[PDB]
């Protein structure tokens, strides 16, 4: 099946717990895949403008590791509830990817999640200001501008609205894309 092949192909690129003990300021995010006709979609976030990180910004799921967390997976669950109310039962955690290394003293940890055909997100306004699918196969063939470094550009065709998506953010969608969607017949 669909979803039986994209986990499938996801846990060849896991890494596990290999660099989650190294002493770091910790971050954690999670990359939302959901099904909707017939096709995977990624989840996003608008930051709300208000913040400390990244305001305004498109952004996945995510946030700073606190001591109540069991591990990264569990920090990038529990902001995942915060910001769209996604509760536990409702997300498998399957892997977790490459971490990104930022500002020489920071490392943030991705985790990819299978999300259940009944979840309807429900924004938190004091963080979230949008919440928004965009189907992977966009990230393909997206619609680049240059602002020099590349920016994609989405357009919803439900409503004619766009979105502007990049940096680290960007970057994760596009490997997520190539490890479900490469070499697949049709
Ligand atoms: C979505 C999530 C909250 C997980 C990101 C963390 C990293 N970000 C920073 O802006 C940052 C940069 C240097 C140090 C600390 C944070 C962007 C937002």
């Amino acid at each position: 099946s669909m979803l039986d092949d994209a986990k499938a192909r996801l846990r060849k690129y896991d890494i596990g717990g290999k660099y989650s003990h190294l002493p770091y300021n910790k971050y954690s995010v999670l990359l939302p895949l959901v099904a909707k006709e017939g096709k995977l979609h990624l989840l996003f976030t608008v930051r709300s403008e208000k913040l400390r990180r990244a305001p305004g910004e498109v952004c996945f799921p995510g946030g700073k590791r606190d001591p109540t967390d069991m591990d990264d997976a569990a920090t990038a669950l529990r902001e995942a509830q915060e910001e769209v109310g996604l509760r536990p039962h409702q997300v498998e955690v399957v892997c977790c990817l490459v971490p990104c290394l930022i500002d020489t003293d920071t490392l943030i940890t991705p985790f990819v999640g299978l999300i259940d055909h009944n979840f309807q997100a429900q924004p938190n306004p004091a963080e979230v200001k949008d919440v928004f699918l965009v189907p992977l196969a966009y990230f393909l063939h997206p619609q680049v501008h240059d602002q020099i470094n590349h920016i994609f550009e989405y357009t919803n065709p439900e409503d004619g609205v766009t979105y502007q998506i990049k940096g680290m953010t960007a970057n994760l969608a596009v490997l997520v894309a190539f490890i479900i969607l490469e070499k697949k017949p049709t």
